[PDB]
């Protein structure tokens, strides 16, 4: 009883009950110029079509954008938060590319633009700041990273490992974040919340191979976050 | 019951058998050199008293430092990382003071010593590496920064970075930091069945409904299981 007299409680969970959730953007960068010096990205595309199939799922509209150099990516997030969110409850953006760390003030990390150039964690996120698109205002902005006053709220950052270190793959099984978080979604989104599914992720991941991967969140949500199911 | 399990769930949760549960040490900066231009941050002893007897009350052997230089909080600092919380199981560290934003590599953030000088998040963050401090390796380690004003793989660090003025009492700014009461008091209700990230939330929303054009404590995790403190 407990359970759904929380998912229920509207001052400690985000209800999401509108039918689809909202817009999730998936920005995947496989192809990199010969001059970046990047490495093409294999199983990234296996990656992908998880978390398309995932967050369709979760019952999120998702469009997917493949190789996209800093100025088309950008130009897509502020597509994404030029729309009207008037109706949804929710956000996603996921960005699997290559990165690194970055100075920044409040969202840490990079990612790279299939023509090497980089671009902000922290650009992106504010792309969907009140101001820009009052939409969105007040309602749950995930971001999901697979990498290597217009006060901001509502911002949630999910990290493949914290940046600057090393994500481990496997081209055949899938990267171990996108993987494990598409294992660990289909088996409890529906009873347990965001934060408690990234916890079981993060631990998870964090018991493979020598060089221990670990999932990051840089969180400021008000309440816990219960996807929608079926 | 499901809150049973989930709190003797040895994967799903960091699991403090211990007595005590760790080192607490919260640092209060109060009183500023003058050419700083910062001012005295008044009624933090108010907040520092509570803060030490809420994480006392939480089983932790907490030490306080006040008015500290940007060196000397490093130093006290050093100096918790360098015992051996090796029979321990999770490690605190308050810091109350002004604190200044500025762009940084690793972690956001910096709190400013009574010196006036910056100590960035990030060096306090890394100053308690697996390295440095295997003694807390796979450990929780908690750090909770209340400032007004804005190949060691990193594992078990938990910051909540709070820049919520406002005090227990409007008229008054000897009466406390309204965040810290409003805290302290969700422990006080919650912390016997609800998780670290369970009451942080808790606190986020009230901060939110209580002031609009402020920000709201962000919170930066690489915790592995949920943590439900020890209360007595």
């Amino acid at each position: 009883g407990a359970l759904e007299s929380l998912r229920g409680n509207a001052d400690l969970a985000y209800i999401l009950s509108m039918e689809p959730c909202g817009h999730c953007l998936i920005i995947n960068n496989v192809n990199f110029c010969r001059e970046s010096g990047l490495r093409t990205r294999t199983g990234s595309n296996i990656d992908c079509e998880k978390l398309r199939r995932r967050f369709s799922s979760l019952h999120f509209m998702v469009e997917v954008k493949g190789d996209l150099t800093a100025k088309k990516m950008v130009l897509a997030l502020l597509e994404l938060a030029r729309q009207d969110h008037g109706a949804l409850d929710c956000c996603v953006v996921v960005i699997l590319s290559h990165g690194c760390q970055a100075s920044h003030l409040q969202f840490p990390g990079a990612v790279y633009g299939t023509d090497g150039c980089p671009v902000s964690v922290e650009k992106i996120v504010n792309i969907f700041n009140g101001t820009s698109c009052p939409s969105l205002g007040g309602k749950p902005k995930l971001f999901f990273i697979q990498a290597s006053l217009p006060t901001p709220s509502d911002i949630f950052v999910s990290y493949s490992t914290f940046p600057g270190f090393v994500s481990w793959r496997d081209p055949k099984s899938g990267s171990w974040y996108v993987e494990t978080l598409d294992d660990i979604f289909e088996q409890w989104a529906h009873s347990e919340d965001l934060q408690s599914l990234l916890l079981r992720v993060a631990n998870a991941v964090s018991v493979k191979g020598i060089y221990k991967q670990m999932p990051c969140i840089v969180s400021m949500l008000r309440k816990k976050l219960f996807f929608k199911t079926s």
